[PDB]
């Protein structure tokens, strides 16, 4: 589809069977959703933004649809204000900026 | 053009009379940059991100030009790592999100 900007671009994504609603964030690298339990293990990371840096928990090769487009990779949890994707999955969707 | 997220969408943009790279972010909701001087009153302002709030000096009515597009809007000026294009400008361009 195509999205303009006029109001955050808030999409639903289904992430381990249940429905959440998330940031398109191409000013973000990473994806980083809210707390949550994600199977197997983690690894740790820090995450740079606005205010500073947070610690979040690195899952690898997770499955999760984003507007009906499946994806599986990199999602971390943290203590982060809103549920962001990233590029790292906005490019497994094969979106785009235009203008 | 098309641009694509495999790298951090950062453009050049012209505000002030200074050349500047700056980062095309759908996830913000205002345009902020680094210090710099620019005309007219201006307010203080709290943003948040990852890591918490800032704060920042608002200009309002502030001409800027994004990869040859003209466009006017608030311009937040402060600590941010790095210069962000928000939507209140992106709109302005005609930028959408497209998959
Ligand atoms: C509305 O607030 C905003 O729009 N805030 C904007 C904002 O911070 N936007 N967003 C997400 C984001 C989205 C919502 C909220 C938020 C906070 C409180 C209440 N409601 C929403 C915070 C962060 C994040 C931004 O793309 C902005 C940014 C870009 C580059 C450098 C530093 C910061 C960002 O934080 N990017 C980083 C990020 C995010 C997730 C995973 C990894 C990484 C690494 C970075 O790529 C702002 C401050 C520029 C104008």
């Amino acid at each position: 589809p195509q999205i303009t900007l006029w109001q955050r671009p808030l999409v639903t994504i289904k992430i381990g069977g249940q429905l959440k609603e998330a940031l398109l964030d191409t000013g973000a690298d990473d994806t980083v959703l809210e707390e949550m339990s994600l199977p197997g293990r983690w690894k740790p990371k820090m995450i740079g933004g606005i205010g500073g840096f947070i610690k979040v928990r690195q899952y690898d090769q997770i499955l999760i649809e984003i507007c009906g487009h499946k994806a599986i990779g990199t999602v971390l949890v943290g203590p982060t204000p809103v549920n962001i994707i990233g590029r790292n999955l906005l490019t497994q969707i094969g979106c785009t900026l235009n203008f």
